[PDB]
């Protein structure tokens, strides 16, 4: 859930972001996905940097 899963965030994301549904807040789904994978291993020194 971590990293492994950042890949899997952003295709879920993507196939949210799939329905068109109100298309300026449908990435709300990205806000999840940017505050999922930055937070997902915020204590480190160099590989939240990517």
């Amino acid at each position: 859930p971590f990293e492994s899963s950042s890949k899997s965030d952003e295709s879920l994301g993507s196939i949210i972001i799939e329905g068109t549904l109100d298309k300026f807040q449908l990435h709300k789904y990205f806000f999840i996905r940017r505050l999922r994978l930055l937070k997902l291993e915020d204590q480190t020194l160099t590989a939240f940097v990517g």
